């Protein structure tokens, strides 16, 4: 799709076998979801904000499908306000910021 | 252009005399500068992401170069690491996300 920026880009994926929305960041380094069970073994690692650091579970090769898309990479685990697809993932579906 | 997000997509911008770098940023409602203090008047006010609120000032009618385009609107001026081009300058730009 070509989505317009007049309201935040939320879309649906699936994770951990479940359906939940996230917002696609391209202002993100990384994919950070709310907090959540997910399997394989996880590292604590802090990462920044806006306004300062979060504390956070580092899960490697987690499959999301995104708007219908596949994706495999690092998923963050951690307080965060909504769940965030950050570049690490939206790479692998192709996505672009056109102007 | 149509830019991809192997990298973080930051671009030049121009207020006022002062080139500068920002980050075009989906993930942000708001465009956030970290500037010595734009001309007119403002109002305080807290705005958040992850890891809490910090404390800006908000200008309107801001006239700035972002990649080459004009756009005019609201600038919050504080303490961010990093520039960012939010949604609210984004859509006057023409940038849409495109997967
Ligand atoms: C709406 C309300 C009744 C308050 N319920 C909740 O907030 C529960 C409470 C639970 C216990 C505390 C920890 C989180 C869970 C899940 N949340 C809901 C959580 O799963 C759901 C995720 C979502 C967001 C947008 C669209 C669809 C789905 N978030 C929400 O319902 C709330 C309310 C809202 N205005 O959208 N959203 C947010 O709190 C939120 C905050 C910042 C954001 C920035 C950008 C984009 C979206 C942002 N959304
Ligand atoms: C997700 C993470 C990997 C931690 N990366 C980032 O957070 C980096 C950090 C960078 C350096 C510091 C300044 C921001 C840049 C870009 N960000 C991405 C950036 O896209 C970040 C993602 C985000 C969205 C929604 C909620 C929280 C976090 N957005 C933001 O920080 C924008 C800033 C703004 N316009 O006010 N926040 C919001 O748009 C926003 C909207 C509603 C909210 C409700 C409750 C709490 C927070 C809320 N934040």
């Amino acid at each position: 799709p070509q989505i317009t920026l007049w309201k935040r880009p939320l879309v649906t994926i699936k994770i951990g076998g479940q359906l939940k929305e996230a917002l696609l960041d391209t202002g993100a380094d990384d994919t950070i979801i709310e907090e959540m069970s997910l399997p394989g073994r996880w590292k604590p690692k802090m990462v920044g904000g806006i306004g300062g650091f979060i504390k956070v579970r580092q899960y490697d090769q987690i499959i999301i499908e995104i708007a219908g898309h596949k994706a495999i990479g690092t998923v963050l685990v951690g307080p965060t306000p909504i769940n965030i697809i950050g570049r690490n993932l939206l790479t692998q579906i192709g996505a672009t910021l056109n102007f």
